């Protein structure tokens, strides 16, 4: 039984998973943290954090390579899937990695320079170590390329779009794609005749409108910065306000960029934590700024869910997914109550059930729109694209 | 029969109106354009553009003062209403202008420096020329102060709000207030038990959610830049995208600020006109970029209308107002069709009727939500606040 090797190269780390081709089961998982720094270490299943100090993207990938031999599954690796940050306008679906693709990934790289170079470092590393192994590129953006111009164009002058490529792209595509597919089965809906709203809520948070199997509107923009307020990200922010802060504090464009990325969001308002689970406890203990941060977070989600419903002809399902979506009973209820206008009644027996209950409906019967939780599995989706492309001949 | 003098001092001009106290009828209207420049001129009813070259805010206001004597109504002026751009956090309602207010208007001025100084120039000018005449300040923001923190807080660090005042304020309040009040009569709704969405669409465009008589959510942010795409304004724009353009073209924060204000929006996408009526004709003549600009404009409105509905417990009415709202048959229909999810059926007989038909329902009977057009009258609303405050003793 062959296996798939999934790779997600961030700027700071390398996340991986080894899934069985036969069943799509997780056989192994690990992280290679502190990349390009003075100290780099690898942790698999939380066995023993082995530290090969000062190691690059290739060295750490070679470290996982040793560990695949150790656990005697190295020669069973039939496919390698790469998560790519930004596919630009060029990628509509997942592709088998060839020289062409590598050039095309480098071509769109300027749009997400930090994250994409890491992906390219990982593709080369995996190519080097695994030679006759078919490799697949899977893009966070591809699912959102079905959007019409009215949905992806900015109010900015046409020039910026045509010559520089400034448009809405959207992220969490793989998750949005996976969850949406799964919702067709659980809700027993006809894909080609449906309208779903998906709320991927974790550290990064985005909404997506899925009309008849296609993505028609999405929360995030050119960068992951637009839309919902997140763990450390501000989300929807008035540009006037942003430029006003610049003049008032004498901060540079780069300064503000760091603030909206790493200092804002839930962390920003509460001034306590970026982690939602911590902020839930602080509210319980009478922390107002944590309570505000959640109420606001809830509010911007409800606003964007309702907002995204406009791009549907009919609203059949609202689906929660991600770290917060799948696990936070509070946030799910608060968001839904904020959407009472859409004629939703919640089943609090079903909303109380923990994530172990997996794919679950949480709406009551008098509800005009079905609510459900569907655990996202991006590794499984990257595997399936790879398997399909594994049967292809290129 | 006494009269009210309404004044709106922009950076470039002074708009005025003389309304009869007895009936709220327009007796006179005019503009003082090209302010502080080498050439300043006054036009009343389009009679004869008289030009007093190189004149300040006081000189032009003194020119209108002469014309009020000429038409023998100078001594009938019982009240003077001033439109203020930014009331900050200090003003919840309209106030009788006193020294205190002047200080308080100067205090919040930094938030909208260009527009507010003009208002203050106008208040002093009117005070100078009209001494024993009661004067009222009316704020574009005041109506939106009912918003809860969850609705007005940004994802930015708490510090920016508490020490600098960076929050959502919202604009077109007077219009939103007037139109909403009027909708209670036309739709025969109980104010204290209602949920309305108001779409003020002109050169500046903003949405407002009115729950039980109060404003609970609004499109624009700290500055008029946030929210809907407008004539020359971009609207909702990803900050990542904005900072990316800065690095790519080497433009300053001020450069980009000019672009999103005066070069973007409908003007931006079409690359033809900021005027909607012109762009409607271009589409008819097969202009794609004008057609896109409209389709996008329609899209962001439908998105924000649906989005704002979340802050209501029930959706009773969607009301169109402003230059575009009251007059464009196309945009009204396109927006409503984009909101089919909300269960709206349109009466196209009623939607075809021109603005002469005034306050009019445009929705069909099977429609779950009532649609209507209500012409905004900001001068009438400024008059009514002034009349009420005229009966007060301060
Ligand atoms: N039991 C729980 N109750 C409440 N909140 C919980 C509970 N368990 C986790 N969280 C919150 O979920 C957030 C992390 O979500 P994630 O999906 O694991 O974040 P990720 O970073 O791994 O995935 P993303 O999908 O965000 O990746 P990117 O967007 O960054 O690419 C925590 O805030 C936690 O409080
Ligand atoms: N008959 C018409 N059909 C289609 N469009 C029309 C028709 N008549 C006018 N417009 C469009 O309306 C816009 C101007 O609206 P406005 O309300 O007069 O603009 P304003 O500047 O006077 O008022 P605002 O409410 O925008 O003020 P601020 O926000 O700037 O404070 C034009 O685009 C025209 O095409």
């Amino acid at each position: 039984f062959p296996v798939v090797l999934v790779i997600n190269c961030g700027s700071s780390s390398i996340k991986f998973s080894v899934l069985d081709v036969a069943t799509c089961d997780v056989l192994m998982a690990g992280i290679a943290d502190g990349m390009n720094t003075e100290n780099a270490f690898l942790s698999i299943n939380g066995d023993k954090p082995i530290n090969l100090a000062h190691s690059n993207y290739e060295d750490a990938l070679k470290a996982i390579a040793f560990e695949l031999e150790k656990r005697d599954l190295t020669d069973s690796v039939a496919l390698i899937g790469h998560r790519i940050a930004h596919g630009g306008e060029l990628f509509t679906q997942s592709v088998i990695i060839t020289d062409e693709i590598i050039d095309n990934i480098r071509r769109v790289s300027p749009l997400a320079p930090l994250h994409n170079y890491a992906n390219l470092s990982g593709i080369d590393a995996a190519r080097h170590l695994f030679p006759a192994v078919r490799q697949v590129a899977v893009f966070d953006t591809s699912f959102h390329q079905t959007l019409a111009p009215e949905a992806y164009l900015y109010g900015l002058p046409w020039e910026y779009f045509s010559s520089l490529g400034v448009r809405r792209y959207g992220f969490h595509g793989t998750s949005h794609r996976y969850v949406s597919r799964r919702a067709y089965e659980l809700l027993d809906l006809d894909e080609k005749d449906s309208g779903l709203i998906v709320a991927h809520l974790g550290n990064g948070a985005s909404i997506c409108a899925v009309r008849n199997g296609q993505s028609v509107d999405t929360s995030m923009g050119m960068t992951p910065l637009e839309g919902l307020m997140m763990g450390t990200r501000s989300g929807d922010v008035d540009f006037g306000a942003m430029a006003w802060i610049a003049k008032e504090t004498g901060q540079t464009l780069s300064d503000l960029e760091r603030v909206v990325n790493k200092e804002s969001g839930l962390l920003g308002i509460s001034g306590l934590s970026s982690d939602l689970r911590v902020l839930e406890k602080a509210w319980h203990e009478g922390h107002e700024r944590a309570r505000l941060a959640i109420k606001t977070f809830v509010h911007r989600i409800a606003r964007h869910i309702a907002g995204h419903a406009a791009s549907l002809h009919r609203l059949d399902g609202i689906i929660f997914t991600g770290g917060i979506g799948e696990n936070s009973v509070l946030i799910r209820q608060l968001v839904i109550e904020h959407l009472g206008v859409l004629g939703l009644t919640l089943d609090v027996e079903m909303n109380k059930q923990p994530n172990s209950h997996g794919e679950r409906i949480i709406s009551a019967n008098p509800s005009q729109v079905i609510c459900a939780v569907i655990p996202t599995n991006e590794e499984k989706m990257i595997a399936l694209d790879a398997i399909h492309l594994g049967n292809v001949k290129a």
